[PDB]
């Protein structure tokens, strides 16, 4: 197995996947690495299994259909993996914890949002449809773009949104378009 966490790329107290060479810190994995279970399969492996069991799940889908899906166990897992893919980028540090807003010439957002809040919300089963999760994730980057206006720091919102969107299209097998 790898000797660094797949998500944060640091060593430490790592839990190893039994079906692939990835390793994780306990709270870097989503959901947090389970107490017992031997063997243990990581989220990458669990998603791969869904795909292998139903190869047709990879045919293209309309975003609007994906968003209306109820958060059954497979959709819950897919959103957890999508969230984890965002944390895998180092620029996610900017969006992880609760923000505050005091910049001359801007006003903070009406509805602040951050990754760890989405993480808690998924853990607590607060989202009933995929749309709930996706709306909160997109709000993170939208709030950032609006607040930072012309400061070049706005680009960090663009960059991490692009990671989110590419992974959303992959995980939920959104029909490819130009
Ligand atoms: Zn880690
Ligand atoms: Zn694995
Ligand atoms: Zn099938």
């Amino acid at each position: 197995n790898s000797n660094i966490c797949e998500v944060c790329n640091k060593w430490g107290r790592l839990f190893c996947c039994d079906t692939c060479p990835r390793s994780f810190h306990e709270h870097c994995h989503i959901p947090s690495v389970e107490a017992n279970k031997n063997p243990w399969s990581c989220i990458f492996c669990r998603i791969k299994t869904i795909q292998e069991r139903c190869p047709e799940s990879q045919s293209g889908h309309q975003e609007s259909e994906v968003l209306m899906r109820q958060m059954l166990p497979e959709e819950q897992l897919k959103c957890e993996f999508l969230l984890l893919k965002v944390y895998c980028d180092s620029k996610s540090c900017f969006f992880a914890s609760e923000p505050y807003y005091n910049r001359e010439g801007s006003q903070g957002p009406q509805k602040p949002m951050w990754l760890n809040k989405v993480k808690t919300s998924l853990n607590e089963q607060m989202y009933t449809r995929v749309e709930g999760f996706v709306q909160d994730m997109r709000l993170i980057f939208h709030n950032h773009k609006e607040f930072y206006r012309e400061d070049k720091f706005t680009r960090l919102g663009i960059q991490v949104q692009d990671i989110f969107e590419k992974n959303f299209r992959n995980i939920f097998a959104i029909q490819e378009t130009s």
